[PDB]
């Protein structure tokens, strides 16, 4: 299949409570954790906002109505990093995997934008998902 | 020394004073998967379609919404965007390399990273029916130009 | 200052799917001459304010960080000239069948229509005032 | 309550122009892929483009592109489908129009007087 | 072409080009039955003022051209005009738009998008009455960018 | 021609200051300071929200021009004595177009967020007044 974009038909599916949790990391130098925590709130909003626009960022995703989005951030001085864990949930025909992965990635991008001045090079990753319902 | 105000609060830094130079930034991303997961990409056997073309466009579009995605960034006019997708069977991964350039007052690290991130999120969306536990990463910056701040390479 | 840097979105999967409704209002006070500009010399002006408020309401989830994305079933925005008060009254109506109310949509519809009217008359009068913006009714 | 709608659009050009889409096999490459992605994206934003439309939860968006050298044009056909309270006509026409516009943008450099139309429901 | 030698899709760097006042005119048509055209004129379509609704829809679609059309450059429009006119002799509505800015890349897509989106809107207003409407033709009338046309 | 042809105007430093108020009951203004509003950090969310709104003004107000902002600041300040939150925004850029709508939209969406963050507690909060404080680019203040 060359040059084609097919969107999966979800009409036939049942309405179920679906759920997904992803995680993402922003690794940096130890000092670069000079930390205000509303720096996290900016990143927290960015993930929630990204989660709600996922159908618009990912070309083949469905418009969905999220029941809840939560974005948590943790600083791990022992590992030189910020840990993010996301949670998206709805009751519909479509899972919320991409929403969580997007919400974690953009929260990660946001922290990079906030600290980009101190360290030119920081490493975002890994980005993956813990479990889904 | 941040994207934050003097008080512990969020504002938008005034960039107007600085010099307007041609700026550039290149970033990279990796999508780690199974050998079988990468093999259906080369064969075009994922039911969702052309995975690289879709990830190419998505990142390009992602690039232009960066100021709109990253809450505090300045609106910018990208002059050039390149999103490169490459298959690496030997490491079980797709390597992604992006390139953003414009003539403005504020840097372009975020546009290049964002383009790289969504191309990765897209490649994931396109193949996730086959493998649910793929790993996105690392996401890094490879170079930056035009900035008054410390320029950077490799 | 507890809960600092924190952003919780209320969970709504537990609520019942019912028809929910919200009415909001807004006023834009101006000089009488500015209010005479619209009525005497109103369609192109009220329409812009009408449309802007309707599309704005359809974007409330994009504007209010912690609001739910919902699918609006009806959006009505009426504009009224009130010469006795040197002002323009806006009244909006939002309604759908879902788990989330449509309060913010109705409020946003009113706010943006207000801002739209402000932009339209901004050249004639510098010091126009928007307010009050308050909610009129809710059913849910 | 499965509802469905299909639209179509044409982007008429010179036979020389339509050959740049196929003699580089771009037609089953990125050029058609872009118009296909654009139209799908546009269809999911019909409510944001057309003032009096409702936001809808689409079950499917299809954008098929086919070259008709025989008529000097690219034929476009769209398909929108959902299970809900609102038909999806505007979504199909929007997907159809924007998908045609992307193709104009692609070949805009080659020909300055390309013509889009007709755009109609099926 | 507007894509890569690779056959890859990319956005071309146009920064080297001069910063000139570019302009674009496009026209578009929406053919309907005579009664449907008259309900626009009498303003008896229940949704509301069709031309005014379409005008605004077109203006705003123009400001979103780079965000709708995937490979186009982000631009800052200086002026957008959206003109609506009924032509009873042809059973149709004629749309004529105007875009212009001081930039390094043209504004054709901005005018064409405005014409199509004003046309989609006119369709959406009158759709309840008629499902037979045909949009077209949609074409470019002029360009005075740095890359002259008419 | 209701969308004004902004080119060609002089490229000048343009600035705008706007203000807005969200009146509430003292328990509501108290749970903001306590930060016992369930949705979260109210001022942060309203501060971020107002800022993005400034960058989206061109897309919300039909006849406004697309522009590129340089500075957006959103001030939230609690006024227990007046049972209200005062918002003051400041928008600046260098271009051909003024920034009044941005400052006003930012102030308005920040107000709308504050309403969103506290509305579970109080349904009858009242947003107003929303006005311009200053624009520089002739000049105006007061
Ligand atoms: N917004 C959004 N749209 C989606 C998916 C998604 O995760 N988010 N998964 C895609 C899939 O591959 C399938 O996964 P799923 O979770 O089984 O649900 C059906 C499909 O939805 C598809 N469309
Ligand atoms: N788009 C949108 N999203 C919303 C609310 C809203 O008014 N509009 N209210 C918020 C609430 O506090 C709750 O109020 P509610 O009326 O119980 O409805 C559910 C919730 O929706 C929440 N998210
Ligand atoms: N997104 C979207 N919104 C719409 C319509 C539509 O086709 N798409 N039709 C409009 C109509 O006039 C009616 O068409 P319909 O197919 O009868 O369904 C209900 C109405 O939805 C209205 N709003
Ligand atoms: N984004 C944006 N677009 C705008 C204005 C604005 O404040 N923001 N002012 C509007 C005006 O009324 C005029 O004000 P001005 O500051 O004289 O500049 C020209 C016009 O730009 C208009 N478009």
């Amino acid at each position: 299949a060359a040059g084609e974009a097919h969107m999966v038909d979800v009409s036939a599916k049942a309405e179920t409570v679906r759920e997904a949790r992803a995680e993402a990391f922003v690794t940096m130098r130890s000092e670069t954790l000079a930390m205000i925590i509303d720096v996290f709130a900016t990143a927290r909003i960015a993930g929630i906002q990204a989660a709600k626009r996922t159908w618009d960022l990912i070309p083949l995703c469905h418009p969905l109505m999220l029941s809840k989005v939560e974005v948590n951030l943790q600083a791990e001085p022992e590992h030189n990093r910020v840990r993010i864990e996301t949670l998206c949930r709805l009751t519909g025909k479509t899972g919320v995997e991409m929403e969580a992965l997007t919400a974690a990635s953009v929260a990660a991008l946001t922290i990079y934008d906030m600290c980009k001045a101190v360290q030119k090079d920081m490493v975002i990753g890994p980005v993956r998902l813990l479990a889904k319902s």
